[PDB]
């Protein structure tokens, strides 16, 4: 009754809030407001489900002006430099969707960037929970994605660190955008911003403050192998390894910007200035999905299905048992198993993308509830070389190579 | 021939449509090599051949375009699935994007990267001006990066900040050198401009705090002030008018990303936050070549030759031109035409802004440039806030100008 009422409101907005696409001819000579009042006035993610996607598909490109645009510039193939590139031009004015205009003059708007991020946000939330589906609404991500690319690029980002000096609201921000290991109380993020740790941002230059990513650096004398021996210490007041023990996006909105990429880039090149004696730099990073990819292979062995839930650790007998074979199974699930080409692992492919090296498989190195549910106790360091981090970057992105040590590369000749 | 291999070497390749994402390691090298080989080169005549050169070399491949454009096309005849032809529509898309935009992206992330794309447009301008460089392949570089510089230097991006006595004298030098209206004299008189009754407000981009883009200095009046000497030879100790009697740039840069349109309507809303109780808003701007206008017609020979500083010394020659020079300059501002729209630039700023043409003032500024620029006359282009809005979209649409009664009475003379 009411609700056949805000499906109707919304493509009477839609037409009256999206700017109108002008002439080719005429592209050169309050609406965007509108918009913003009725999405902030969505309670739900469905609703705003609903809003996106009529969004994606009905303002988007004219697919028949396009193909005059493409025929034309064909036409011109069997006439003048001048001539060719106006029709170029026809074809390329003919390609811009027309919501990337309602994007646009919505940045224009006081606070307009920080909504087009929550905007996203939301975009990648109900494409998560599949509220919203098809090709139309993975274009109208792209389009943002890219805009907001050029919003947040390296140069726009300043590097903050944090220090218990820092304002607690900024402490809160850092300690609540904290999937990886979270904090367990405010002595622990004391601990985690205290002595022989380094904790940075990415803030952008228009709002300082506040995190855009965050990346936590332990200052330690080898190549950790176990987390509760960085997360559960009290460093007193010579380091030899600078080891990346988290990492978190704090805008899931900006996700895809190469955020984390350039912060890595950016906290090495702080610390080689902090420490010029430095040249160990590796994570100690989760393997998330794989007791999930274990799980979904096992589709008598049953015991084995079955056990892997958390309680399965307090036998000593079963995880001495489990050591030889769920590292081998690790290292092809890292190495072999392969997603478009690429890493099927996504902390994997993020630090090869970086030029990591998948360097060493850790044995319990996570004996926490989530890392023994996540990963079935096993942790990753992905070494970073810096001086082949680039050939290592370009090998993984250009021919999907993975350089891996002798140790990952065994595990995967003892599989297949 | 070093820029023929350089360019090959320092422009980024156009990555495969799969890889547009991701950043490629070399890329911030070869845009390091790029700003360094620009920097060596001394004449802006070496510069023009550089730009010239990564225009028309370093654009979009034509190839490419046509064999997407077909694809498209291919698809069009069979209708297939909704996503394979979004796939082949974006591949156009992206094969309609030049190399060179790629070059200008990655050497932003480079540090001090924007400063260097804002002095690399400086000298595109420049170059162009100078004909230097041509072609429809540098004006469409020019569009590319212009936009960009659009989008870095948007409000969003931009901090107000305010010029007091208590402002690095660094900051107050950089403002005193940015004057192109009516220069300063001496550090007194700049003390003065930030001082009581004065407001002195800048333009700093959010990554280089205390760095001026664009000034704006506000006199607090009790009326719509009609003389320029009244304010600048003025030493105050309640404000009933704001007038803007300064507005100055500093980067050419950025000529057209439209930064004194966004100081006016940000400097209104916080003279609105000071003073609540203020309503009168107004500019008092001199007329700059109308005089050179004037002098242009008459080509009536002894006014050719006096029209030249020192013909203000008699007093019945400047009473005897009081009423001529004021109707020709009503119409100079309101009938004379550029593109349809006003002729005079600083005329034409204010009512793409929404003012009003609203008073002529003879001899407002009796200084040697004041006096060889405009004849002594200015102008008050007043901001009605109620009406900016429409009066802003009837000039730029329709090309009406709004004028006061004054002024068109002035005009219905001529």
């Amino acid at each position: 009754g009411t609700e056949n009422l805000y499906f109707q409101s919304m493509d009477e907005l839609l037409r009256r809030a999206v700017p109108p696409t002008p002439a080719y001819e005429l592209r050169a000579a309050g609406q965007c407001a509108d918009f913003v009042s009725f999405y902030g006035g969505l309670a739900e993610t469905a609703q705003r489900a609903e809003l996106l996607g009529r969004l994606a598909r009905g303002f988007g490109v004219d697919h028949g002006q396009v193909a005059e645009q493409s025929a034309g510039v064909l036409h011109l193939r069997q006439r003048e430099a001048a001539v060719l590139l106006q029709a170029e031009d026809r074809l390329r004015y003919a390609l811009v969707p027309r919501y990337r205009g309602l994007f646009h003059h919505i940045s224009k708007l006081d606070g307009g960037v920080r909504f087009l991020v929550q905007l996203r946000a939301d975009l990648l939330e109900a494409q998560a929970l599949k509220l919203v589906e098809g090709p139309d609404v993975r274009e109208m991500n792209g389009v943002l994605k890219g805009m907001l690319s050029e919003w947040f690029s390296s140069g726009f980002l300043n590097l903050e660190r944090v220090t218990w000096h820092s304002p607690c609201e900024v402490l809160q921000k850092i300690s609540e955008a904290e999937a990886v290991h979270p904090v367990k109380n405010w002595m622990d993020m004391k601990r985690r911003v205290g002595p022989y740790r380094r904790c940075y941002f990415f803030s952008h230059c228009s709002t300082p403050g506040e995190p855009l990513v965050v990346l936590h650096v332990a200052l330690t004398g080898d190549i950790s192998s176990n987390i509760q021996a960085i997360v559960k210490e009290h460093p007193p007041s010579k380091i030899t390894a600078a080891i990346f023990y988290s990492i978190s996006l704090t805008q899931q909105g900006l996700q895809g910007v190469e955020l984390g990429t350039f912060l890595i880039k950016r906290v090495v090149k702080e610390l080689q200035r902090e420490f010029p004696h430095l040249g160990v730099f590796s994570s100690l990073s989760p393997i998330p999905g794989f007791t999930k990819w274990l799980l979904g292979l096992l589709n008598n062995e049953t015991l084995k299905l079955l056990l892997s839930s958390s309680e399965w650790v307090q036998s000593e007998k079963l995880v001495r048992a489990l050591q030889t074979p769920l590292m081998r199974l690790c290292a092809w699930y890292l190495y072999g198993e392969k997603h478009r080409g690429y890493a099927l692992n996504p902390v994997a492919n993020f630090h090869l993308q970086n030029g990591a090296v998948l360097w060493r498989i850790n044995w319990m190195a996570d004996v926490s509830l989530r890392g023994i549910t996540g990963s079935c106790g096993l942790m990753a360091n992905y070494r970073y070389f810096l001086e082949e981090t680039g050939p290592n970057s370009t090998s993984y992105l250009g021919s999907k190579i993975i350089k891996a040590s002798e140790q990952v590369l065994s595990l995967v000749a003892q599989f297949q």
